[PDB]
């Protein structure tokens, strides 16, 4: 089908607990997959304006690992509650990918997760300003705005809103969206 099809994809770039134990300053941010009308779609936040980090941006959901996290994952699912009200029996974690570096002591670990149909975001307002998604498809065309570097703008046809989508976040939905979408046949 096209979720177990998207979870086999998935599992072939799992890179797992490799780069985890690293002594960094550690983030995770969940890539969360959700299907509708016979899609997939990536779902993003738009961050409160209040924020410390990135006021307003287009990000994943996810943040900074504390001590209660079990691991790199948990961190990732604690923080899209907190921000979006997904439970753990909302989301099957399907992997870890490839960490991103930054700023000589930071690692930001993205595990892609499958959300249950019946999930509905519930946006925490001191989190987050909006919750919004994109289709996979979208980000093997996107349309790309030179900003100098490569911002993604997206219209969303149910209200013509646009987003505007860039930096790590525009890189990984490039990535998930290889992962999943490459050779297939029509
Ligand atoms: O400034 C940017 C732009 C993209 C990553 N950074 C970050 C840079 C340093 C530390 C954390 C972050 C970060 C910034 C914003 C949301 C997150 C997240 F992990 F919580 F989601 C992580």
């Amino acid at each position: 089908s096209m979720l177990d099809d998207a979870k086999a994809r998935l599992r072939k770039y799992d890179i797992g607990g490799k780069y985890s134990h690293l002594p960094y300053n550690k983030y995770s941010v969940l890539l969360p997959l959700v299907a509708k009308e016979g899609k997939l779609h990536l779902l993003f936040t738009v961050r409160s304006e209040k924020l410390r980090r990135a006021p307003g941006e287009v990000c994943f959901p996810g943040g900074k690992r504390d001590p209660t996290d079990m691991d790199d994952a948990a961190t990732a699912l604690r923080e899209a509650q907190e921000e979006v009200g997904l439970r753990p029996h909302q989301v099957e974690v399907v992997c870890c990918l490839v960490p991103c570096l930054i700023d000589t002591d930071t690692l930001i670990t993205p595990f892609v997760g499958l959300i249950d149909h019946n999930f509905q975001a519930q946006p925490n307002p001191a989190e987050v300003k909006d919750v919004f998604l994109v289709p996979l498809a979208y980000f093997l065309h996107p349309q790309v705005h030179d900003q100098i570097n490569h911002i993604f703008e997206y219209t969303n046809p149910e209200d013509g809103v646009t987003y505007q989508i860039k930096g790590m976040t525009a890189n990984l939905a490039v990535l998930v969206a290889f992962i999943i979408l490459e050779k297939k046949p029509t």
